[PDB]
């Protein structure tokens, strides 16, 4: 229960230093549906923007280290995990992932981990990013444990919600 027992001790240091943090990716929608349904690579945080110290030193505190710049966030490893962390930015009323649907770091709870109220991102924005994973990769040839936690999100959001979403995105990043 390695990762869940780093969860809840990241949570912990970011509750006290009022630091809000949204589980992402395949953790979101574990956390979103309240039950683990495979095993997952690394963690995926979002967190303000403007407060990225204050993640690092709950990193820090935590015995670990930042390991590795990305183009739109950073990754860090704490013992055998890996964090793979973007930020998001306060857009008048929350905190915003750029480019996402409006509405992706909620401020309410939304999901639970090993009986833990936890926030994590929305539906809609873990779903759009798997639509920049497919221009990316093929979806054809994408690994399977993606391609399941995909249906997955797109059974718990709905099929209607998704194809809508889906062709936002075509329009977004039409040229
Ligand atoms: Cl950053
Ligand atoms: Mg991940
Ligand atoms: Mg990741
Ligand atoms: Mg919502």
């Amino acid at each position: 229960t390695t990762q869940v027992t780093l969860i809840h001790k990241i949570l912990a240091a970011a509750d006290e230093r009022n630091l809000p943090l949204w589980i992402g990716g395949g953790w979101a929608i574990d956390a979103r549906l309240g039950r683990v349904t495979r095993k997952h690579d690394d963690i995926d945080l979002t967190f303000p923007g403007e407060r990225r110290g204050e993640l690092e030193a709950i990193v820090e505190m935590l015995g670990g280290r930042v390991m590795e710049e990305l183009d739109y966030g950073f990754l860090a490893e704490i013992g055998d995990e890996l964090l793979d962390c973007e930020p998001a930015w306060w857009a008048d009323e929350a905190y915003e992932i750029a480019e996402a649907p409006q509405g992706s770091c909620p401020e309410a709870a939304e999901g639970v981990i090993a009986g833990r109220p936890v926030r994590c991102n929305s539906w809609e924005a873990i779903i759009w990013d798997y639509f920049y994973y497919a221009d990316e990769v093929p979806p054809v040839d994408w690994p399977t444990k993606h391609i399941e936690s995909y249906r997955l999100a797109c059974t718990s959001l709905g099929a209607e919600k998704v194809e809508v979403l889906r062709a936002a995105f075509r329009s977004r990043y039409a040229a």
